[PDB]
């Protein structure tokens, strides 16, 4: 199992993998759960991390969803708490998701905090504070927090602080990852090309997996965890749908990437050979930091044990002295697993789900779900359950055969 505790939200604190924590305006502390090695849940909207993003009401777009009392009671979040910890469960549970859960805890926010060369020190945004049974605080480096969605619910993304000259998930350093994500809700598409990519057409027969959903943000996650994410300037004016050209509509590449399948080929090979150096480049500041650095900061950690981490993560070469240098080889295999074999795409055919194609469509609608109970939803088969009518044809995944698992709450056919 990749998470050893099914806690439950009224489970009592002890300041170690039940804690209250703040994150680092001013904020009361919250209670958040530590599933794993270097990742947290927050069953809390995420009225934190964005000064601007304090409150949940609506400011709306077609593809939006606002209910300022979601995620406010102690069962929803012993709800949540559930839901998230059964899709880690079922992406851990296929070789892919084994492969990228790993890439992620390994994928430590770089010690890249020094304005002294000779030094190695932790950024302190890439920490929480978490408060001790004496009321103290200590801080808790990690990677991956999941927290529930700010005041649109359907809204999922990565979200992570930003250092004053640093760009962190563009120079390979890497920082903790807030994924704003929620088990309850998902979207509908359709089944034939012509009519899911048609803003027109189409009321969402078939509903995503919420797994591949989550799947994707953590992608996006391990590409940011790893310093590698492509800057958002970067977009496909897309050119391959009238209805997306009538909008003038742009979609970035890291999409595209993320995605996988046909929609990376967007990222022509000249783009994609031009990223690869790029960070590729990245890699090598990172191992000429570390040369410099004779004397670690903090006395948690040795600095030879720090060393190893980074060597380990970037999967660096040593030689007998100590001093690192980055191997082509090895950076492009790491690259091409984290950028290529990592995607959504990939994760359909994992899961055996039907899923949309691209993310060049129009979404159609946003359901109500509830994936804790087994009769509904399962780590081994998602919503299709074997040995029922659900296991064919991906009928547990039809809105309109296993009605009982979904409830419409918005139509999105028609409002762009
Ligand atoms: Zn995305």
């Amino acid at each position: 199992q990749f998470v050893n505790k099914q806690f439950n939200y009224k489970d009592p604190v002890n300041g170690v993998d039940i804690a209250y924590i703040k994150i680092p305006g001013q904020m009361q502390p919250v209670k958040a759960f530590k599933i794993h090695n270097k990742i947290w849940v927050i069953p809390e909207r995420d009225t934190f991390t964005n000064p601007e993003e304090g409150d949940l009401n609506p400011p709306q777009v077609p593809v939006s969803y606002y209910d300022s009392t979601y995620l406010s009671t102690d069962n929803e979040k012993d709800n949540y708490l559930k839901g998230v910890t059964k899709l880690f469960e079922r992406i851990y549970s296929t070789d892919l998701g084994r492969m990228l859960l790993t890439s992620i805890v390994r994928g430590i926010p770089f010690w890249g905090g020094s304005t002294i060369d000779t030094e190695l020190k932790v950024i302190d945004t890439n920490c929480i504070n978490v408060i001790q049974p004496d009321g103290s605080y200590r801080s808790e480096e990690l990677n991956l927090v999941i927290i529930g969605p700010s005041a649109d619910i359907i809204q999922f993304e990565c979200k992570s602080f930003g250092h004053e000259v640093l760009n962190l998930t563009r120079n390979g350093y890497g920082s903790t990852q807030y994924i704003r994500f929620s088990p309850d809700f998902t979207f509908g598409f359709e089944e034939s090309l012509e009519v899911d990519t048609n803003p027109l057409l189409g009321a969402g027969k078939f509903a995503t997996d919420p797994a591949v959903t989550l799947a994707h943000e953590l992608i996006h996650a391990g590409h940011r965890l790893y310093g590698i994410a492509i800057n958002p300037n970067r977009v496909f004016k897309v050119n391959t749908n009238a209805y997306y050209e009538m909008s003038g509509l742009e979609v970035s590449f890291e999409e595209l990437r993320t995605f996988g399948g046909h929609d990376a080929k967007f990222i022509d090979s000249l783009q994609e050979n031009e990223f690869r150096l790029y960070y590729y480049n990245k890699f090598k500041d990172i191992a000429s930091t570390l040369n410099k650095a004779k004397s670690i900061v903090g006395t948690t950690a040795s600095l030879q044990y720090m060393k190893n981490v980074f060597k380990e993560k970037y999967l660096l070469s040593e030689d007998t002295s100590g001093k690192f240098s980055v191997d082509k080889l090895k950076f492009d295999k790491l690259y091409k697993m984290l950028t290529e074999i990592y995607t959504e795409d990939n994760f359909v055919k994992f899961f055996k789900v039907l899923n949309r194609k691209t993310y060049l469509n129009f979404d159609k609608a946003v359901f109500k779900i509830n994936i804790v109970p087994k009769v509904n939803y399962t780590i081994y088969d998602g919503f299709n359950l074997r040995n029922t009518n659900l296991a064919a044809n991906f009928n547990g995944q039809n809105t309109e055969i296993n009605n009982m698992n979904f409830t419409k709450l918005k139509n999105f056919t028609g409002l762009f």
